[PDB]
């Protein structure tokens, strides 16, 4: 589910696993989980520049190649760099949902061509707007407008006033949530415990619920149909399908995850 980030999460039956690109600098990415797929089929040597993780696969968007590449073991999409694949093909972002991966061409932070792969969108989208912030949702995938901000989904779909204007999206399961533009940065929810009122500074959307870091205090706080803790300062989150994880520093540890729903 949810943005290319510096963090992932992949989930389902295959076990839950947290994937992050190295405090180092090095854009190598460490996975700690109980899917050993993903796990032992992590890259000790293949650089990233984001991740974005599904249901029994994490994936990331590789820093010399440009192209999407995956590992793990899912009987929906395929691992490594997803056929079909133009040959010297590049990518801006990634985004994974839970059986499907969407890729922003690139023709440079914006594109109008999207290419996703997986179950039931193995397609080749030719929008007539420029795109950026792609955000995947589990039977959907967003992007914001980089003319307008405004918030754009495709693959039914909730619909949004295109005067909101974002900053920020994160796609969940049935839902997306959105950080306002401006200072305020209040966050609006909507789709198939309510928001907070606070400005956030990030926001992840799991299956059934969203959370996201306060700017003030850099505190966790969720809500949704399926809490938190609440003494923590995180500076990034990534959500799975009923588990959030929360990073304080890059010190050689195992993440810092709590389940709801």
């Amino acid at each position: 589910l949810g943005s290319m980030s510096s963090i992932a999460i992949s989930y389902g039956e295959g076990g839950s696993v947290f994937c992050g690109l190295k405090s180092d600098g090095s854009h190598l990415v460490v996975c700690y989980g109980s899917n050993s797929a993903i796990l032992y089929g992590t890259p000790g040597h293949l650089q990233f520049i984001g991740l974005t993780g599904g249901d029994g696969f994490m994936c990331g968007l590789l820093m010399l190649s440009h192209q999407p590449y995956c590992w793990g073991n899912s009987a929906f999409i395929q691992m490594g760099v997803p056929q079909p694949m133009t040959k010297g093909a590049e990518y801006l972002e990634v985004s994974a949902g839970d059986y499907h991966l969407c890729g922003l061409r690139k023709p440079i932070i914006s594109s109008s061509l999207v290419d996703c792969w997986g179950y039931n969108m193995t397609r080749n989208f030719v929008f007539d707007k420029q795109l950026h912030s792609l955000s995947a949702g589990s039977e959907f995938n967003c992007a914001l407008s980089s003319k307008d901000k405004s918030v754009f989904c495709w693959g039914v779909i909730s619909l949004i006033p295109k005067e909101k204007k974002f900053q920020k999206i994160a796609a969940g399961g049935y839902h997306v949530c959105g950080i306002l533009d401006g200072l305020e940065s209040r966050v609006l929810c909507w789709g198939k415990d309510l928001p907070p009122k606070e400005p956030l500074l990030a926001v992840v959307g799991g299956k059934f619920y969203a959370c996201g870091i306060k700017r003030y205090d850099h505190s966790a706080v969720c809500w949704g149909f399926f809490p938190a803790p609440t003494g923590i300062g995180f500076y990034d989150l990534a959500a799975g399908n009923y588990f959030t994880c929360g990073v304080l520093t890059g010190t050689s540890m195992s993440p810092v995850c709590w389940g709801l729903g």
